[PDB]
């Protein structure tokens, strides 16, 4: 496996790879913005909704695939806001549940980091399931707890629960 940055060209390579992983990932009980409906046809209109910020530098996409087969795969948001150039939000880190507990998720992270010092972003924030795997692992990675939003959003099976919001200062 590869940890690779996901461009234009590469992008329909990747595709199908990238929507199985939202699949497992939303199959396998985490928030990651969809419900139990959530079908194939529903994963592909998310990766397509990618192209155009993927192209244009404002989304930056990365997966960690052997060949097609996409293992994990993360996202950085650039804020485009004229007075939010100094921050960027990180989302869509997903492991395939087979891949996790290997490394993938930090490697993932700290190319993330490191492209965002590039782009000149000293605040990257995020948020994620409250009292998930996810809060664990960003603690791990030392990223900090700010608070929880109550009822921000469900999981999968429709209960609503909090959001955890972390940030790291690069
Ligand atoms: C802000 C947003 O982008 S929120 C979206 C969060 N994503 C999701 O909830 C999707 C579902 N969860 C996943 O796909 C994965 O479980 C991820 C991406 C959190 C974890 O990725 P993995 O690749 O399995 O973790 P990795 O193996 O990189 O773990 C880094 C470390 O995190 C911590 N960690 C990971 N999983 C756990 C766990 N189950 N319990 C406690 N700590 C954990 C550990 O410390 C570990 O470092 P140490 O390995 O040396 O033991």
């Amino acid at each position: 496996a590869q940890l690779r940055r996901v461009t234009a060209e590469s992008f329909a390579h990747y595709r199908h790879g990238l929507a199985q992983l939202l699949f497992e990932t939303v199959h396998g009980g985490a928030s990651v913005g969809f419900m139990a409906d959530l079908d194939m046809q529903q994963a592909y209109a998310w990766c397509d909704g990618l192209k155009a910020d993927i192209a244009a530098g404002s989304l930056l996409l990365w997966v960690v695939a052997e060949d097609d087969n996409v293992l994990a795969s993360a996202q950085l948001s650039l804020c485009q806001k004229p007075n939010g150039l100094n921050r960027a939000e990180v989302q869509k880190l997903m492991v395939l549940p087979s891949a996790r507990g290997r490394g993938l998720g930090r490697q993932l992270m700290d190319e993330v980091e490191q492209v965002a010092v590039k782009h000149k972003r000293g605040l990257l924030h995020l948020d994620t399931e409250a009292g998930s795997v996810a809060e664990a692992f960003y603690s791990a990675l030392a990223y900090t707890r700010v608070g929880e939003l109550p009822g921000y959003c469900a999981t999968p099976d429709g209960r609503l629960h909090p959001t955890a919001i972390y940030f790291k200062t690069l």
